[PDB]
């Protein structure tokens, strides 16, 4: 039964600075074939390596490096063993629309994708006044789809009067938050 030692949990917060992962075999009762890392279950490219001591660089940290990284070992003649280091990051979103104009009586889809881990939770808002806020489902014409990575917000039966503004979408995990707006404009 072999036993893996690894670093402390990793949380980035700029992209200045390099961030290094560490794994260390400290005991083991077969010969070591080959180590790797992998990132969200993904082995990465070039970290086949030979060495009980692993090390992960990653340089210029951003959203898109963060996830669960896994140190692999594996033996000759004996099952393979790991270890998990998380990093982690303040979401990132990465697809939106700016805008989208519709008639009146149609549905509105607007969306949101992001990169980042641990997955962020969405929220929906309208500015009104300077200010983003709830948005009211009264109506009943209010549909949200909410993933890990994705959110998406539908508005159907379109009124001019009160659905045209700015909506924006919110996606917040333990580490931070990032949003981007998109301008609904009806017609007809
Ligand atoms: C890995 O082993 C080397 C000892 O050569 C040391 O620099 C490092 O602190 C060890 N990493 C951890 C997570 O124990
Ligand atoms: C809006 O209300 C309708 C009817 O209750 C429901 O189908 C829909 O899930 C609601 N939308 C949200 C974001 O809760």
């Amino acid at each position: 039964e072999p036993r893996i030692v690894t670093s402390e949990e990793v949380i980035i917060r700029d992209s200045l600075l390099p961030v290094t992962l560490q794994c260390n075999l400290t005991s083991s009762s077969h010969t070591l074939m080959y180590s790797y890392w992998t990132k969200n279950g993904v082995e990465l490219t070039a970290t086949r390596k030979n060495a009980s001591n692993m090390e992960y660089r990653i340089n210029k940290p951003r959203a898109e490096d963060s996830g669960e990284y896994h140190c692999v070992y594996h033996f000759v003649s004996a099952p393979k063993a790991n270890a998990t280091i998380e990093v982690k990051a303040a979401p990132d979103i990465t697809g939106h629309k700016r805008s989208e104009n519709k008639n009146e009586g149609q549905d509105a889809m607007m969306y949101c994708k992001s990169v980042g881990y641990p997955h962020p939770e969405w929220m929906w808002r309208k500015k009104e006044n300077g200010v983003f806020e709830e948005i009211s489902n009264s109506s009943g014409r209010f549909f949200i789809i909410n993933k890990e990575n994705y959110t998406e917000l539908n508005i159907v039966n379109l009124q001019i009067t009160e659905d045209p503004g700015e909506y924006e979408c919110n996606a917040t995990n333990s580490i931070g938050s990032a949003s981007v707006s998109t301008v609904l404009r009806v017609r007809v």
